């Protein structure tokens, strides 16, 4: 409903089912969600991992060209601009099929790409056969009056990855994902801790339903710094819209910790 | 009841209220618990942080001598031997009042000290006024057919500390604590994640009730590798007895993580 007193940031998460290797269909879904989110006064939409081509790592490696990726990227940039909403998407990276990773990018409501990130923690042998892991820490940047960061899927299950973002100043960590197999412990146990242990908010935007041989969990959720869900979805397609309102980060003995991992 | 098929390790946690600066009283309580635990077929008893002198950091620094600490330590070693149970305790360290930290030690059922550890992550200004922080990673050792480790209180709230133990092979992490102020998120949110994110079991033995100006939470708990409580206490004194039955540790990119904390 109306924008509340004490909140100047409203975000949206898109949860849906992608069709493998059908970017027109899947990008039309992101466009629809971008329009709906903007109508509802959201200033940013987060969408799921690899949504544009579907979560089909081996098929992306075998069949999706770098020109096809760039064409998708250009369409997404255009969605951000034309729907007047900041947009986080996740595509293969821009290099050739043998050299690219899984990425997330944030465009602002003018369509400018503010940040780009390559997934550091690849999940399972199919991802590691299809993609090159990232080697750079998560980006952190000002938008909308806070410091935003990006991570992708499996990354968030590693406390080190979230801590890397929070150490750079992140307040709001945005995470495209693709989580199947009724893995309740990720949103149920790990995300709340990542929020509490850093004092941050995290947004986690999943696929749902039958896609590419898997049944995705849905369960998209925004978790606040107390570890509580600010909003959550179930297993069906939906558009989650949320208004956002111990000193672990200082106390940690990072110079010892770094020697002990 | 009877020792179950498929479990060859039964542990006990002591939850109680200590009297500040009364080691005879508090060590008599640990002796009583050691006896009871052994009667119930437990092979190890875990007891809470600083229990022997009470959780009174400033008063420990002002009033408790190194000879008084050693006298307590010797009594505890004797409890382990005479009650025929492995024992984890937590005392000030052995150095002078200005030079020592908060420690945890494991004695076996013969009274041999197998491992010693000094709290790395001190909590709050009173602890940091009264104690020197530890500089060494958590120890890990074979006992009872598994790899055990020690951490103390606030340490476990840092994912880095638990990961440091798990990286050395820990399977069972034993944590004396002193948690007051209705801090539900520690046992409710953080401990389950520490277990899941490493694939380990954690045991967390708290004070309870009025002690030294604080009201301790109780809530002692053993959490298994799925993040579920294997046993838990409420807010009253008690003796918790539990039978114990993604490849994050391999997948983590530790050589990058270490540069990003
Ligand atoms: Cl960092
Ligand atoms: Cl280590």
């Amino acid at each position: 409903g109306l924008v509340p007193r004490g909140s100047h940031m409203r975000i949206a998460l898109m949860q849906h089912t992608a069709r493998p290797l059908d970017p027109q269909h899947n990008l039309d879904l992101i466009d629809d969600a971008a329009a709906r989110a903007s109508e509802q006064g959201a200033q940013l939409l987060l969408t799921p991992e690899l949504f544009g081509f579907g979560y089909v790592p081996s098929q992306i490696c075998a069949q999706v060209s770098a020109e096809q990726v760039d064409a998708a990227r250009s369409r997404l940039r255009g969605i951000a601009r034309d729907r007047g909403i900041a947009l986080v998407w996740s595509l293969p990276g821009p290099e050739g099929p043998e050299q690219r990773g899984i990425t997330a990018e944030l465009a602002d409501e003018h369509g400018e790409v503010l940040a780009s990130y390559q997934k550091v923690q690849l999940y399972g042998p199919e991802e590691k056969a299809a993609f090159v892991p990232g080697e750079q820490p998560p980006p952190v940047l000002s938008w909308g009056g806070r410091q935003l960061s990006l991570l992708v899927a499996y990354d968030v299950e590693f406390p080190e990855m979230v801590r890397a973002a929070a150490a750079r100043g992140a307040q709001l960590v945005l995470v495209p994902t693709a989580l199947a197999g009724d893995e309740t412990s990720v949103p149920g146990i790990l995300l709340p801790a990542r929020a509490v242990e850093n004092g941050i908010t995290l947004a986690y935007a999943n696929h749902c339903g039958p896609e590419g041989g898997l049944v995705f969990d849905g369960g998209s959720v925004v978790v606040g710094p107390a570890g509580q869900p600010l909003g959550e979805l179930g297993v069906e397609p939906g558009l989650l819209v949320v208004d956002l309102p111990a000193d672990y980060l200082q106390d940690r003995r990072a110079e010892l910790h770094r020697n002990w991992l």
